[PDB]
């Protein structure tokens, strides 16, 4: 329950689980790691390693070079004692009809994200481990209920609340553009973000823009002194090592909500988690001998209720992924209160539950809009009901509305019978709902 600020072996033992939240300076991939990877080869547990992103899991496999760990970059099956790889290859393992091994060490790394991959592998695990199959340590130092936004950091961090743009701006915020360093701008969505970016650049800064689908490539682009702004959603709350003198905080975010269970808007942008907070400013502080880190806070900080849409999702994913005996894995009790749907309520019969994973996988839908069309009885090839919604659901494109040519030779308006605003919220994810649309991508 409590959390632990420093790991001892007894925490190897099954039905154990710790939350173990490191103090500045402890190491935590470099020094804590391998001590807990060394004794667990030395127990021979078989143990596997949660990354958040691919560029944790690469800082991951750099600091156990030389033991027998194994990196799996991506979901394929398998079947030398120690694994390693991302949450949502975890996760997408455990929906593959195939048994995932018998681990009973697991370790995942940034435990506090909260994308519905995250969410499921942490009932998952919890699960295995109260029922004595295992042993798990979550790390994170920003453990669920976390209510400090201003925690302890290697070097203090002056913290002032100011007026953070939310839009393009053409004067009025001089002091964003006077700085000299390098700053990390964490922004609700990718739409403000390529808003905030484009202003940034117009005034002759040099900036990358950091998201979920672009982030390993991106990433690799601020390892260089040639940046003076990253733009970044949330994501960047999951590990990412920058070297900043200076956040600026919007400390607002994009919430998916389902409405009466007919849809799936972007409520806000509405204030951060104080976990969330907490995690962008501590991008900076991190050189115990550089002083005069800066964080600047545009608002303040409000908890999560039910209507968050990640963890109804992250039941659908648990209510379709199979234990023995036809066991069905519980959320990770600090987060089972954020639901009131129960075990099995989203379990799919077989022919279903496999559209349900094809729309997720081949198709890249949202978990919450592949569950409907699966459950609907909708094959994964039919796409009928991305154009035969009410016309309320029509998507645009630059104010007009969005047509697409089918493979049969149509030309339609997009206008899916069930609407999920994640499809459309910027302009990657409409390109590729488009794609999908047509018919034309099977992956
Ligand atoms: N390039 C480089 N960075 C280091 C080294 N040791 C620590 N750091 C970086 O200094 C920062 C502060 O270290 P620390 O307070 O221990 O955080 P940490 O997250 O536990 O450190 P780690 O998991 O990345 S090893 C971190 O960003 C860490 O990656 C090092 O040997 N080389
Ligand atoms: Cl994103």
């Amino acid at each position: 329950e409590t959390p632990v600020e420093c790991f001892e072996p007894s925490m190897l033992k099954k039905k154990q689980l710790t939350v173990l939240d490191l103090h500045p300076g402890a190491g935590k991939t470099r020094r804590v790691l391998p001590e807990i990877v060394r004794e667990a080869i030395k127990t021979r547990l078989r143990t596997v390693i949660l990354a958040p992103t691919r560029v944790v899991a690469a800082e991951m496999e750099e600091a156990l070079r030389g033991l027998p760990v194994r990196y799996m970059t991506t979901a394929v099956n398998v079947t030398e004692i120690v694994d390693l790889m991302c949450h949502a290859t975890f996760t997408s393992r455990l929906l593959q009809p195939i048994r995932v091994p018998n681990y009973n060490l697991y370790i995942m790394d940034e435990a506090h994200f909260t994308d519905p991959s995250s969410i499921a592998a942490r009932g998952y695990i919890s699960t295995r481990v109260e029922m004595g199959e295992a042993a798990a340590i979550f790390m994170t130092a920003t453990p669920p209920g976390t209510r400090d936004a201003f925690p302890d950091s290697n070097s203090p961090i002056m913290d002032t609340e100011v007026e953070v743009p939310e839009r393009a701006w053409s004067s009025g915020f001089d002091w964003v553009t006077d700085h000299s360093g390098k700053t990390v701008w964490f922004v609700p969505s990718v739409r403000n973000g390529n808003e905030i970016a484009a202003c940034l650049t117009k005034a002759g800064k040099r900036v990358i823009q950091l998201s979920r689908k672009t982030f390993e490539t991106e990433f690799q682009k601020t390892k260089h002194q040639e940046w003076d702004f990253v733009v970044t959603t949330d994501i960047s709350e999951m590990g990412a090592n920058f070297k900043a003198d200076r956040v600026i905080d919007s400390r607002r975010c994009l919430k998916p909500v389902i409405l009466d269970g007919e849809r799936v808007i972007l409520a806000g942008p509405m204030p951060v988690t104080h976990a969330s907070a907490a995690q962008r400013r501590g991008r900076i502080g991190r050189n115990p001998n550089k002083p005069g880190d800066e964080y600047l806070y545009g608002g303040g900080c409000a908890e999560t209720d039910e209507d968050h849409a990640h963890w109804l999702e992250a039941r659908m994913l648990l209510d379709n992924i199979y234990l023995q005996d036809g066991l069905i894995a519980s959320l990770y009790r600090p987060e089972a209160d954020k639901v009131a749907a129960i075990e099995g309520e989203f379990k799919l019969r077989t022919e279903q539950r496999k559209t349900f994973v094809e729309l997720m996988k081949r198709g890249d839908l949202p978990v919450w809009l592949a569950y409907q069309v699966a459950s609907a009885g909708i094959t994964y090839t039919d796409r009928r009901w991305c154009f035969d919604g009410t016309t309320n659901n029509t998507i645009m494109e630059d104010s007009v509305p969005a047509e697409v040519w089918t493979r049969h030779g149509e030309k339609r308006v997009l206008k899916p019978r069930w609407m999920d605003a994640r499809v459309c919220s910027d302009h990657a994810a409409l390109k590729s709902f488009k794609e999908f649309a047509a018919g034309k991508r099977a992956a």
